[PDB]
């Protein structure tokens, strides 16, 4: 196809910062660096004014000159129009360089660290269904590859949480070969099923919860991406079916996602 | 917890799509693209410079072309120094252009490695599959082999069948061998079509009738990067040749005759 | 195929050992180390400069200190230009110093990210394990929980036993549950000591006699980087408390009382 | 613990170059870049001499000056002592910059690409053994973590190749919890074993070969590193045993590898 309150576990402001460094959006990433870039120069520019006769030909003479020189020395561009006169000028200048490169290095580190973030995301049907299939009462939930990055050859595990014990639900099929389109995961509610004999009311009574999870590899980076979804009992629709998301035209069949989490009683 | 075919209807943000091409594109095209992006980036600042008169000291050649060739100076952090921001505004732009430039380099480099990271070892499959009498029973075979310079040995495989039923039921075809130790040469994967086989009793015509499809998939690790590379192939029913055999490539092996067969 | 305790007696090349510390070391120490490596690197070239007289034009302060502060100029590709290689030799050094410098930056950056790459999510185990009557039978339990900011949910675990036999036989203790869906809080891993259990009929004294040891291991993926992080823990027999229970941390949970127990 | 001739499969000189870029040793890596660095300037320096009056203050006047300016413009250091006079001077200069950065970028890419190479290596005993253990005739081979980087919690698969069919040999233990020391892998040669009833001579007759393979993760990078070893039939020693590689002193037991692949008949 084309197109709770933790208490006692030590947290560090450091790690939290990194977390946002990755969760944040691109535009916000740089703007943040900018606001961090300016701040970094302001700091050295001031550090320069401390000693008089800092940079030769410091223009515009004053703080603004010491600033626009900072940006020069920090990025290793070094025009040379300015030049450390006094020893102290150098001492600062030199220390500012070590900072600058480390500056670049860390940013670049983050920049790639962000690229590394897995790409292929997997959408689940906001609603799950229980419907008579091939004679017996089965349960189904469908998911499908959602980003440009493909996951084919994906395997899945389906669970149940209720009053709090955790039950495994045997899937009719555990792995899916050509996931590149969509997947309709389903679990038969026969004698062995932990769900056997459980009316919609019987679920609520025990605060039931359905947990699915699909793992698979991004064929493009080898990164093994996993994704997870949870349904509340009031999110399972009884005796419903998934609106078919796959038309056909000119002998060519396509698949419309526009109506992905939509259902219709049987 | 806190301390104390084709698809339609997809998202598809322009950003992500751009990155995708940044990786799918070929090397030459990668850089040329940057070039065309590099020029564009300077043109933009050069213009931004002309806005204020007396921008760069000794701006030669005096005019737009000078402001351009200065841009390339300030953006790459090379900074000859022949030019120099005179007016405050000159600096304001210059300084903002630097932050951009480095970020420029950083992103490119990020992409550059992001491309290196792409898994390397590719696995070719025989454009044609076969069903032939082997050791008494009617078995099915398809062969694949490591294709790039990067090796995959110790590779495991899963073989599937897709047909229409009463929906496209996906069946697991039991392979005679699931894993292959020394894959460094080639692999002849095969599935016996006995009583248990979902393919048992199915004439070539019987396949078409249900739009049958064979899906194989081989996973294994690139011993050189540890990257676990997977590859996949699909055969249509008219791509299975009946009562055929794979021409023995082979001490010399002629991978040219890889997907070639001969009736028994 | 071509087209057409402590250990002794180990290899341990100095290079690899250096890299190991490059990653084990703490951030502050990382840079300071580079600094001390940065200075050293210039001192070396500055001296290399003094060898030939009339090295850098306008070398200020005239003397070694000038040749130093020029080094830092030429090594970081900042190149103010106040100084300039006069003599040919000046250039020869200067040019060779540049190749070094960039390689300098490149390697550092390489390390810098190589450190970022280090898996983040860490998993703490209860310093003490317990054996207690649960649901009728004598079972054994140990609990662990996600410890860093980075989450591991959907984690699976393997539990082992090491004792001396007639060699240190390694036995697999069947866990009541092998995988845990929502690990985002905590996990209470437990193994029933019935007839099949290799621990069946073994008094606390019976353990020591054979130098018993409990080895657990939890694997799971950091949902944020896809990196599959594993963690491991070992208990000595005197670290198992008999007929005890884990103090319920818990809506608030006090992870401070994590490895605390109370007899039943 | 502390301390064949392929014919028809397309190869590209490109890919082959990268392969060496990673297989090569560090010193050789850079020297190679150097020799590649010089070459790169020589090329532009010449490209400069084509047009007269290339770089202002081109010292030493001549080719050597155009060279030492190249190194200036290529590394984005740009002293500024030299400066493109003629338009052509710039045209070259500008094109040389785009190259230079791409230069750095690719090198850095390689530099990290090398760091990424898995680290933890796993040594196998050059010799394997078949010895009476606990009554029955079993076969053993030992391996142990070899680099500074640890693999614990390692699993292994053992195979047999003979006249050419490939047999799986059931290991007494498939996975090893605390691999941080050493591992003695062993396969009982009872009725079910494909090796049952096979004298050392019986092996050779069919060109037997033993293939082991251990996979496990580097707890430090999450990289799942695998390693592989092969024994010829004349590399299996019969009725031998592995010299014990684990002494004890002061109540503290250590492990000497100095005698790792050494054996002694029973
Ligand atoms: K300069
Ligand atoms: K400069
Ligand atoms: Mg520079
Ligand atoms: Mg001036
Ligand atoms: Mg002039
Ligand atoms: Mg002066
Ligand atoms: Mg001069």
């Amino acid at each position: 196809m084309n197109v709770v309150i933790a208490y006692g576990m030590p947290a560090s402001v450091w790690r939290d910062l990194y977390y946002w460094a990755l969760k944040v959006s691109w535009p916000v990433f740089f703007a943040s660096l900018a606001a961090l870039f300016v701040v970094n120069n302001t700091l050295f520019a001031l550090l320069y004014q401390l000693g008089d006769a800092p940079i030769a030909n410091q223009s515009p003479p004053g703080f603004v000159g010491a600033f626009f020189f900072s940006v020069e020395t920090l990025a290793t561009v070094g025009y040379g129009d300015m030049h450390p006169q006094t020893v102290y000028a150098h001492a600062i200048a030199t220390l500012e360089i070590f900072v600058g490169m480390s500056g670049i290095a860390l940013s670049t580190g983050l920049v790639f660290a962000r690229f590394a973030r897995p790409r292929a995301k997997i959408m689940f049907a906001r609603h799950a269904i229980v419907r008579p299939f091939n004679g017996r009462m089965t349960l189904m939930v469908r998911a499908a590859n959602a980003r440009q990055n493909v996951i084919a050859e994906a395997r899945a595990k389906m669970r149940l949480m209720r009053r709090m014990k955790i039950h495994d639900l045997k899937l009719v099929r555990n792995e899916h070969p050509i996931f590149l389109l969509g997947w309709n995961m389903m679990h038969v509610i026969d004698e062995s099923s932990p769900l056997f004999g459980e009316t919609p009311e019987s679920l609520a009574e025990g605060r039931a919860m359905l947990l699915v999870m699909i793992e698979g590899s991004d064929e493009t980076t080898a990164q093994v991406m996993q994704a997870r979804h949870a349904w509340e009992h009031d999110d399972i629709r009884w005796h419903h079916r998934y609106v078919d998301l796959m038309s056909d035209v000119d002998g060519m069949t396509h698949i419309d996602y526009t109506r992905f989490n939509d259902t219709e009683p049987v």
